[PDB]
């Protein structure tokens, strides 16, 4: 039923064909994945075995027989089918994709059992290592990091998207662990069940000090001892009204109970959408749940990518794209919809600045990616396929009539597609299939841009109330800086009710644009915080309940921002200090170059006291940032 201008660009079979795998994934069904593991801080690596149940799958006449695996950096120690050694060998380490693991399977049998066993190498992609210096328990921690194609540096496997398996796990470890998926009941071996089929890229494994509590009727908390208790009260009055929330947009959850890791405070990242246990960063804990709306995201990704998944990287839009979509469909719910549309506005200025600021825009712009066997899938990770994604989603929405009319469509195609994978083609296909009547509608899209032309997409026209709301009141507070004189000036013009009414983003957003000197391009030519000093002195002050004694880190690191920007001498030494307190990227890389900018000796200093408290990553290029 489609347009020709994407009929052209369908290849011979769907799901599309992944060239990021150097396995053969098509000749197998995968029945069932056993992974038994060994952690050991010691050594910095992990230990054991996978065990595969294959089916060989047939097609056509006079075809190879052939068993390949990916592998990265990762020691194949041996090789058993069916309870027998088996020859192997591991090709020549190729780049990006690593290296080919290839079995000589000797077997008659259409279904085998493949048994592999192996140790993870110091050159290990997979997992994260910290030690007791990094962690404010006191004890040390790994996590693993599987996304796009580091499972293959975890375990020999399939290492693509288009293959999902059930899976069973042995884990053991000194400390506790958690896996993505169902803990069942040595007092240290942890073993687990994932009944639902999943990608080797959700799998997700943790160990360290661990803790876990209720949040929920089917939600549990897991964290550091010390924290457990803030992390119990966070989500406690929350999570189960988010996954109702998402149920009753989409359908029912699938996957027994949704569980959340806060990780430790050196944790770079942002956050993890494994299946039964969703990775998160300690800067949630904000004491005043103004920082839960983000656990939407993770949530939508039970639906869309876990159980409805890209076929390959070329097609990731379709996973996080949907995630971004769904999670502001569900903070609409919740919030409103000037809400949901705050979002969006936000997601276009991000989706303008990720574009404006790529090396080669012309290829990792466009919607549909187009990766070969020789394209790292990390270099075409950006703001697009979340953001652009997200977009035709909404344009969807809107011009087949809105949410009613949109919805049934949702719930079709994640039934359609539910524990399967695939590619942009088959999307469009059940688009339009189960859209007769509105052909005339969905023919009027202009499909080559939308999935296949660089740079911003058609723009869209949101409700842009929460939005107008903070820039009115930067530009008011830019304009009086430049009359008023004194302190009780400014308590005249204005009051902390200026400012109740803010969420979150809208509190990062005033500070944001406070920083740009206004919103209005009509901004002062001169003009300088920094030669207003009773000015923002005053709007410290007077927003002090909601901003400065924010302890959610989002609204933090903004007033900073603003603070180094206003340059208020008396303020970097708190920034400083702060810097200690956290160890995502996002926050404590910029946080130096913020510091550095004011007071050079005051970093090097600060840097020098915190260095080894943080992931080694952040150590390594913060250090570099600061010349050192
Ligand atoms: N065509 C192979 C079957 C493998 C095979 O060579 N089968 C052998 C067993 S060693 C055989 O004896 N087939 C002939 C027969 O059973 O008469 C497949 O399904 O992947
Ligand atoms: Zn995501």
């Amino acid at each position: 039923m489609l347009p020709l201008s994407i009929e052209q660009r369908r290849p011979s079979r769907s799901p599309e064909y992944d060239q990021s795998t150097l396995s053969n994934y098509k000749d197998f069904a995968v029945l069932h994945t056993d992974l038994n593991l060994s952690v050991s801080f010691e050594k910095s690596a992990i230990s054991g075995s996978v065990t595969f149940q294959l089916k060989k799958l047939h097609e056509g006449k006079n075809k190879s027989d052939e068993l390949h695996l990916d592998t990265s950096y990762l020691d194949v120690q041996e090789v058993h089918i069916d309870g027998s050694k088996a020859d192997f060998q591991i090709e020549q380490r190729k780049e990006p994709l690593g290296s080919r693991l290839v079995i000589n399977n000797a077997s008659c049998n259409d279904n085998f059992t493949l048994n592999i066993q192996f140790r993870t190498t110091d050159k290990c992609t997979a997992l994260q290592w910290l030690n007791s210096k990094q962690t404010k328990g006191g004890k040390p921690y790994v996590f693993s990091q599987l996304e796009a194609i580091h499972a293959r540096s975890l375990f020999p496997c399939f290492d693509t998207p288009s293959v999902k398996s059930t899976f069973t796990a042995s884990i053991e470890s000194p400390l506790p662990v958690v896996f993505s998926g169902i803990r069942i009941e040595d007092t240290n071996i942890y073993r687990f069940e994932q009944k639902v089929p999943i990608p080797a890229y959700l799998i997700g494994i943790a160990s360290g000090d661990l803790s876990s509590a209720p949040i929920g009727p089917r939600s549990t908390v897991y964290t550091e001892p010390f924290r457990l208790k803030d992390c119990q009260w966070e989500f406690e009055n929350d999570v189960e009204k988010f996954i109702q929330t998402a149920e009753k947009i989409i359908f029912e959850y699938e996957w027994g109970t949704y569980d959340i890791l806060v990780n430790v405070d050196s944790y770079p990242y942002g956050g993890m959408e494994s299946p039964n246990m969703t990775f998160a960063t300690p800067t949630l804990i904000a004491h005043d749940r103004s920082n839960i709306d983000v656990i939407a995201h993770e949530l939508a990704h039970s639906w869309s990518g876990n159980l409805v998944t890209n076929c390959s990287w070329n097609h990731f839009w379709l996973n996080e794209g949907w995630t971004v979509y769904l999670e502001r469909r569900i903070i609409g719910a919740i919030h409103g919809e000037p809400t949901r549309h705050f979002s969006a506005l936000i997601g276009w200025s991000d989706l303008q600045n990720s574009i404006d600021s790529m090396k080669d825009p012309e290829r990792f712009s466009t919607l549909v990616q187009n990766l070969n066997d020789n394209t790292d899938p990390d270099d075409a990770f950006s703001t697009v396929p979340y953001e652009k994604g997200f977009n035709l989603l909404f344009h969807l929405e809107t011009i087949l009539g809105g949410k009613a009319e949109f919805d049934p469509f949702i719930r079709h195609y994640f039934k359609k597609f539910a524990k399967k994978s695939l590619d942009t083609f088959q999307f469009l296909d059940t688009l339009y299939e189960f859209y007769p009547e509105k052909k005339e509608i969905l023919d009027s899209v202009d499909w080559e841009t939308w999935l296949y032309k660089p740079g911003m997409p058609p723009r869209p026209h949101f409700i842009t109330a929460l939005a107008d709301n903070v820039y009115q009141l930067a530009d008011k507070w830019v304009e009086m800086a430049q009359h008023l004189k004194t302190t009780e000036d400014f308590r005249s013009e204005f009051n902390a009710i200026d400012i109740k009414d803010f969420n979150s983003n809208q509190l990062v957003l005033f500070l944001e644009t406070l920083t740009q000197n206004g919103h209005s391009n009509k901004k002062p030519k001169d003009f300088d915080w920094a030669k207003f000093p009773v000015a923002s002195r005053a709007l410290l002050d007077i927003y002090q309940d909601n901003i400065v004694k924010s302890q959610n880190a989002e609204v933090v690191f903004k007033m900073f921002k603003f603070q180094i920007f206003a340059k208020l001498q008396e303020e970097y030494k708190h920034l400083a200090d702060w810097l200690g307190t956290v160890g995502r990227m996002k926050f404590v890389r910029p946080g130096y170059r913020l510091l550095n900018s004011v007071d050079r000796r005051l970093a090097l200093a600060t840097f020098d006291k915190f260095k080894d408290t943080y992931h080694p990553i952040c150590k390594a290029l913060v250090k570099q940032d600061l010349g050192l």
